[PDB]
């Protein structure tokens, strides 16, 4: 297998959360400066970032200083997910995490991305 996701909490110069989905055989990734929306209605900024390799999904530890992405990475949540809709501008999925669960949607507009919870 079932596709999985991870939300990493990243203590970098700006403390943020990275949402990564196993998708297109890579980790499709977004930085969430204010984290995952925890209830319906909440609209959180999602910043599209570079694909990561699948093996990074279980990573925890310190990215060293002077490297792009420096800081401590921990797993904030993780689980399988079921993809429900996908186009170049919308990704809707059922998350099976311990914190992030139920349906969520990533949307792309001319100003970037947003993450919302059903
Ligand atoms: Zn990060």
């Amino acid at each position: 297998s079932m596709p999985r996701f991870v939300v990493q909490e990243h203590h970098a110069r700006r403390l943020h959360w990275d949402l990564r989905l196993e998708m297109d055989n890579v980790l499709k990734s977004w930085a969430l400066p204010k984290g995952v929306p925890e209830k319906r209605g909440v609209k959180r900024l999602a910043i599209e970032t570079e694909d990561h390799d699948l093996s990074y999904i279980d990573f925890e530890g310190r990215i060293p200083e002077g490297m792009y992405g420096a800081g401590e990475v921990k797993i904030w949540d993780s689980g399988e997910y079921e993809l429900l809709e996908r186009t170049e501008n919308k990704i809707k999925f059922l998350a099976k995490g311990r914190k992030m669960n139920g349906e969520y949607v990533l949307i792309k507009t001319k100003v970037g991305w947003l993450l919302m919870k059903a």
